[PDB]
C-alpha cells in the first residue's frame, strides 16, 4: 500500500469481490469515487459515503476526523468505504483499488488521513516544458498516489508570466486549462494557478486590480486555487510590507469572498536561509504582516537542501507558521545531462506538523519524474513510516511492471548529479560500489584483484546490456522510454566498454589486446557522438550516465591496463580516455 495508511489490521483471511452486491451510498458519495467503485466491478453489502452521508451512519466513529482522512473495511458479510469528507472517500477508492488483486480482496480494516496538509509537484523547471497529453498523465497520477496538489506554470504559457499575466487567456488555451482543470477535480487534485507578476508589476491601484481581475476571470475558468510568485520581483517590488498587503488585499477581496477557494499560496523573495539577509528584516516582516490564511513557500537552507528540523524550525520561528516546502528534486535543469531517477530521501521524517505543504520540482522528463514523485507522495502522507528503498522499488513497478527489474537496474545507476554549481549530490551504484572499490585498489598496484569482484563487474555490465536492450523496445510506457533512450543507448554503450576493458585484464595475448583497445576507443567515439547530438542544450548539452562508480571504474581500469602493456611490450598506446 502505497502511500501507507496511518492506521492497518490484516486480518489474514481472503474474500472475493462479490459477484452480486448491494450498492448502498451511490448516489450521496462522492461521484469521483463512486466512478472509480463502478469501474472496479460488473448481495453483499457495500457502503459508500463521507460523515454525515445515511449510507455511512453506522461507521462515523471509526472515521479518523482529519481532513482528508478516511475509514475502511473488508471483512466477511460487508465492505465499508467511508471518508471523513468528499476526498476522503475517493481517497479509501485508491486505497481499494491496491488491496483488490485477481479478484481477491484481504480482510482489512483500515484508519486513514495525509500528515502533511499540501502534496504534490511544481511545475517550475527551466528546459522544454511537458506537453499537454504529459499533464494530463500526471494529474491521474497525483490521484492515484492521493496527492492533493499541482501548481501549473507551463514555461510555454505566457498569460502567468510578465507582461501577459495581465492579458486573459485566449479562446482555444483557455479551454485546454479548463481541460487541466477538469481532470484535475475528477482526481482531486488542487489546480493551483500560479501568476508570476513580479518582473513588471508596480505598487498602484491599476496593477493591483488587473490581478485582482485576472483572479476572476481564472476563477470563471474553474480555478479554485491560487499562487503569486516573489522570487523575480525588483527593486520596489522586494518590500515585505507591500508583498503582505497586495497578497492581503487578493486575500480579503477574492479568496474570503469566494465560496470555494482551497490554497492561497505565495513564493518569497527569500526562499532560501542562504539567500536570506541576516541583517535585514524581510521574513519577520512577511511573516507578521501576511494573514494566516496565506501560505509561505520554502526550499529550506539552500536553493537545492533536503529539510531538516533545525531549517524547518529557523523559517517557521520567522514567517510564524508552518512553511510551505518546496523541494527542488528531481529537477535536473541544472545538471541537464543527468537523469536522476534514484530514491527520494534526505527529509526529515518527525517534521510533518512543522510543514503546511510538500511538493516536488520534477525533470523536464514528465514520466521519468514519476519515480520521485510517487515516493514524495508517500513520504508527504506518511512521512513517520516513509521507506525510501522499499517506495523506489514500488514506483518502478508501478510505473512500469512489464519491465521493473530492468528499469530498477537502469534507475540504480542513473541517480548522481554529477559535480554540479549547487554542489548537490546522490548517491548511486551503492549495490556494486564495494567490488567496484576493492577492484581498483588490488589492480592498481599489480596485486591480484579478487576474481569474485571481476565476476560481480562481469555481471553488472551483463545485465545492463539486457535491461538497456528490453528497455528501449518496451510499449507499456512508450512516453517513458522516449525520454530515456539516449541515456539507454548511453548505458549500453557504457556496459560493453566495461566488458571490453575486462577482457584486456585478462588480456590473453598482444595481438586480442589490441582488438580490444581498439574496439575501446571505438566505443568511447560512439558515447561522444551522442553527447554532441543528442539532449543538446545552451547549458548542459548531451548524455551522461553511470557516471558516479561505473564510468570512472572503466576509465582508470582502462587507463591502467593500457600502462602495463606500454611498459611490457614498449608500446606508447593512447591511455586517454578524454
Ligand atoms: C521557491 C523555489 C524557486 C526556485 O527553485 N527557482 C528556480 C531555481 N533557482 O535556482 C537558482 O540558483 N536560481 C538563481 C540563482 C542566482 C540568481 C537568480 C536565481 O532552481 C530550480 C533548480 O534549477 C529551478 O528549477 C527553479 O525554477
Ligand atoms: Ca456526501
Amino acid at each position: 500500500l502505497q502511500p501507507p495508511p496511518q492506521q492497518l489490521i490484516v486480518q489474514n483471511k481472503t474474500i472475493d469481490l462479490p459477484a452480486v452486491y448491494q450498492l448502498n451510498g451511490g448516489e450521496e458519495a462522492n461521484p469521483h469515487a463512486v466512478k472509480v467503485l463502478k469501474e472496479l466491478l460488473s448481495g453483499m453489502l457495500i457502503s459508500i459515503g463521507e460523515k454525515g452521508d445515511k449510507s455511512v451512519r453506522k461507521y462515523s466513529r471509526q472515521i479518523p476526523d482529519h481532513k482528508e482522512g478516511y475509514y475502511l473495511s473488508v471483512n466477511e458479510k460487508e465492505i465499508v468505504l467511508a471518508g471523513n469528507d468528499e476526498r476522503g472517500t475517493y481517497y479509501a477508492l485508491q486505497t481499494f483499488a491496491q488491496l483488490l488483486k485477481d479478484g481477491k480482496l484481504p480482510e482489512v480494516e483500515i484508519k486513514d488521513y495525509p500528515s502533511v496538509r499540501y502534496r504534490g509537484v511544481v511545475e517550475g523547471f527551466y528546459g522544454t516544458p511537458w506537453s499537454h497529453q504529459a499533464r494530463l498523465s500526471q494529474l491521474k497520477f497525483y490521484g492515484k498516489n492521493k496527492m492533493n496538489t499541482y501548481i501549473y506554470g507551463p514555461k510555454d504559457d505566457p498569460y502567468h508570466s510578465a507582461p501577459n499575466w495581465r492579458l486573459p487567456y485566449p479562446d482555444k488555451e483557455a479551454a485546454q486549462l479548463q481541460e487541466l482543470v477538469a481532470v484535475a477535480n475528477e482526481n482531486e487534485v488542487d489546480f493551483v494557478w500560479a501568476i508570476h507578476p513580479g518582473q513588471d508589476i508596480k505598487w498602484n491601484k491599476e496593477d493591483r486590480d488587473l490581478l485582482l481581475a485576472k483572479f476572476e476571470k481564472m476563477y470563471q475558468l474553474g480555478v479554485r486555487s491560487f499562487a503569486v510568485f516573489f522570487d523575480d520581483i525588483s527593486g520596489e517590488g522586494t518590500n515585505p510590507q507591500k508583498q503582505a498587503e497586495l497578497l492581503n488585499y487578493i486575500d480579503e477581496k477574492f479568496a474570503q469572498v469566494k465560496p470555494d477557494i482551497n490554497q492561497l499560496v505565495m513564493c518569497p523573495t527569500e526562499y532560501n536561509k542562504s539567500w536570506s539577509n541576516p541583517n535585514g528584516n524581510y521574513l519577520t516582516t512577511l511573516g507578521d504582516k501576511l494573514n494566516p490564511s496565506i501560505q509561505i513557500m520554502w526550499t529550506g537552507d539552500r536553493v537545492i537542501s533536503d529539510i531538516t528540523r533545525d531549517g524547518i524550525s529557523w523559517i517557521n520561528e520567522r514567517i510564524k507558521r508552518p512553511a510551505y516546502i518546496w523541494w527542488n528534486f528531481p529537477v535536473s535543469d541544472y545538471v541537464r545531462d543527468h537523469l536522476l531517477l534514484g530514491p527520494v530521501y534526505g527529509n526529515d521524517t518527525t517534521i510533518a506538523k512543522e510543514m503546511s505543504g510538500f511538493v516536488t520540482n520534477p525533470m523536464e522528463h514528465a514520466e521519468s519524474s514519476k519515480i520521485a514523485i510517487y515516493s514524495v507522495a508517500s513520504y508527504a502522507w506518511n512521512p513517520a513510516k516513509y521507506d525510501t528503498w522499499q517506495t523506489w522499488k514500488d514506483a518502478i513497478r508501478t510505473i512500469l511492471p512489464s519491465a521493473a527489474e530492468e528499469l530498477e537496474c537502469f534507475a540504480m545507476h542513473n541517480s548522481d548529479l554529477g559535480p554540479n554549481g549547487h554542489g548537490y549530490r546522490r548517491e548511486e551504484s551503492m549495490d556494486i560500489q564495494p567490488a567496484a572499490e576493492r577492484f581498483l585498489k588490488a589492480f592498481k598496484e599489480g596485486k591480484n584483484y579478487d576474481k569474485a569482484d571481476f565476476e560481480t563487474l562481469q555481471y553488472t555490465f551483463e545485465r545492463m546490456k539486457e535491461s538497456a536492450d528490453i528497455l528501449l523496445m518496451n510499449t507499456e510506457n512508450k512516453p517513458l522510454i522516449v525520454e530515456i533512450t539516449p541515456w539507454v543507448h548511453q548505458f549500453k554503450l557504457t556496459a560493453e566498454m566495461g566488458e571490453e576493458v575486462l577482457k584486456m585484464v585478462e588480456g590473453r595475448n598482444e595481438s586480442y589486446f589490441l582488438r580490444k583497445y581498439n574496439h575501446v576507443k571505438a566505443l568511447q567515439q560512439q558515447m561522444f557522438y551522442i553527447d554532441q547530438t543528442s539532449n543538446q542544450n545552451p547549458y548542459q548539452p548531451g548524455v551522461k550516465t553511470a557516471t558516479r562508480v561505473i564510468k570512472p571504474l572503466i576509465d582508470r581500469t582502462f587507463a591502467t591496463v593500457v600502462k602495463f602493456f606500454n611498459q611490457k611490450f614498449n608500446a606508447h598506446l593512447d591511455a586517454t580516455t578524454d
